[PDB]
């Protein structure tokens, strides 16, 4: 229900606007409006199918 | 419920229209109306259901 | 829910009617209306009781 | 929720009437109709308590 | 939910009335009206609690 | 939900009643009414709990 | 929601009252009203918990 | 959603009052009345979470 | 959904009051009134998470 | 739903407030007004994720 | 459903905003309204997804 | 108005139905609806008329 | 107000018809309906008056 | 009208539920709800028709 | 229609509850609402079915 | 119906409150009002029973 | 309005009935109803008038 | 109008229940509802009379 | 009307919850609702009867 | 009815919140609203029941 995002460099945006720092972590929730969620720059999510490496 | 898009090139299309660059990550929610997701070009896809890999 | 279409040929049909080409991925899910999902040709089906490889 | 039937041979029945040919793959969802599903011909059956094969 | 029979000798019956040939598989579910299922013959069934061969 | 009945041995007694023969495989489901069951004589039992055997 | 009793000897009482004999097996559902079961005499319960041996 | 008490010695109570004697097992569901089970005596009880034995 | 509280030493507090002496054994469920519960003295207890021993 | 804390000194605070002694052990379970919970001083909690030291 | 956040430095800021000094541990759970919680600072999150480390 | 039965071996039977094992002694009073009193296997009677031993 | 019949061989007849068999002892009460008892067969009779035996 | 039972040992059961420990003695009358008393256990039963010894 | 209990020692209890010294003797009608007359300790009771000592 | 009560001593006390000297004899009736009659001090009761000497 | 007994030896009966045994401590009010208090036995009494001791 | 009571050693209830351990004070006040206290155990109670100790 | 509690040591609770530190003074008096107050740990409590020290 | 508070030390907080300075002497009666006084800090007071000297 839920991804975890952990933003490895600055200005790491996402989408659906924040804007993350180097050392942030972002646990963000899908409501009703937000059904997809994009993420720019260098980040490192994890979701429940496992994680990955945004760059 | 939802799926992990990783773009491994770009202008990687996901229809469901989306475009996407090298190195984004779409994290992407079932809704009553997107009932099916594809996707063109090179990148890399984490389900329930385990990994693959769309060229 | 739903199941996950790699067709490793061109001109995968997926009935249910849609034409895929080689490397495109199809995420389907289950509606009311499309309640059975016929797949010709080479392709690789992820499915939630194991994976399964029509030709 | 739903059976994995992969045609080993052609002309492969499939009641509650469709036919497949060999290398096809029919993904089939229980209805309320549909309750009962008779394989006939050589089949190869994925479901949830594991695969079998219809001669 | 469902049970799978598949029946390995001629003439198995399935009540709850249904004959099998020998190959054949029955994949059952269980609606409101068919609340017990009985079989007869040679016939190898698989269900949730594993599998079994009745005779 | 449901309990799988080998019958081992003939006239075997379900009750709640119902007599099998020897190699007979009965799948009971639960209703509303049928609350409780009684198995006598030689009997294979499944259920979710694991396997037993009535004499 | 169920348990699996076993008679290992004759008369065994099951309370909300039944009587058992040696070698039969009951398998009892809680319903609204029946919602504690005592066991006197040696029989052989199966619980979803594990297993368990009254005397 | 149910415990499973097994008297080791007589004079067992149970309260939430009932008695038991050596070798009773007592299967309680709890109820919207019964939301607190207390035991007394030496007994041997199983849950969901494990066994723990009460003296 | 619920909690066990062996009483490892007599006097055991059990807030949310009732007092226990040595080798009872209470299993408590959450009602909507008690939504916390407190456990003065020694005292062995198993939730789901695991088990812990309060002094 | 609920979380497990073991106060390991005195004058632990439980915030959504409460006080704990060395030895006690709070079990607590979400409401709908409790939405939120700080630990602080040194205390042992156990959640479904894990066990962690507050200090 | 809740979130683990052990404050490791002082001043970790919680936003969806709340502040935790080092030793603290906040358990956060998701409401309507707290749709995405950022974390910033040095601190030590558990989810469900496992574990991970704000700076 | 009342007969007084103890039950000298197992399984007794006592219909207007109830089952007496070794030991046990049942006094019974006649009701309008219980007009006689059938009487199985080995007990000793007391009446107002006498004792008498059933087989 | 009731009479003792002791069955001292099968198929004893006791009409006012209730059947009999070797050790049975059926303790009948007098109703408004049943205004008089005939016995058949070989049988042991206590009444107020004192013993008698049918043939 | 009633009975006097002496509990010789222990436990002893009277039903129609009462327990009694070693020494003790009820005397029991009639009424239109317990129409019949079952006695467990080493008693010594003093009714209208002389004493009984339950075991 | 009523009984008579000596107290041979202090402390005498009579429940259906009222305490007796030693010496003292209570005389005892049964009421529509006292259908069952419990005594502890060392008494001795004389009833119409004769004399018991109750310890 | 009635009990004799012979006061052996003074200050008799009879509960049911009157008081009698030495050499009084009080012949009690049971009312509806009067279910129970306690006698303290030594006194000589004649009842249907039998006789007794309360001290 | 207060009285204070201290029951120095068994059985100490307190009427306006209350038994204590020895070493208990009663404090009574009184109230509309209580406007007489009787005590037996060996006891202590504080009230506002002086210490007195009964016997 | 209050009593004052220190509990001397654990266990202590007073009743009108409540239980004190070794080294507590309970200052009382009498209600409507309390009007009676009984005191258990070793303890030490100051009322306006004056000074007292339960054992 | 009111108590005098000086807090001796570090975390004195007083029920009737609220917690004092060492050398703090709570002068507290009795409401409708506050009738009754419990004191832990070491204290020194002056009311008008005199003097107490809680440990 | 009222107390008195002379503040020894600067900064001696009284709750029920007020600050007073070295020298300084509050007389606080009760209201209906305080009905308790919390002093902290070095504070010598002067109550019906005496003196006392919080820190
Ligand atoms: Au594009
Ligand atoms: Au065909
Ligand atoms: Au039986
Ligand atoms: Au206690
Ligand atoms: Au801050
Ligand atoms: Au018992
Ligand atoms: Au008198
Ligand atoms: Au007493
Ligand atoms: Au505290």
């Amino acid at each position: 229900d839920f991804v975890v995002i952990k933003a490895l460099e600055d200005g790491v945006n996402v989408i659906g606007s924040e804007c993350l720092d180097k050392g942030e972590v972002l646990i963000a929730q899908f409501t009703e409006h937000t059904s997809a969620i994009k993420v720019r720059g260098k980040a490192y999510i994890q979701t429940s199918h496992g994680v990955i490496e945004s760059e």
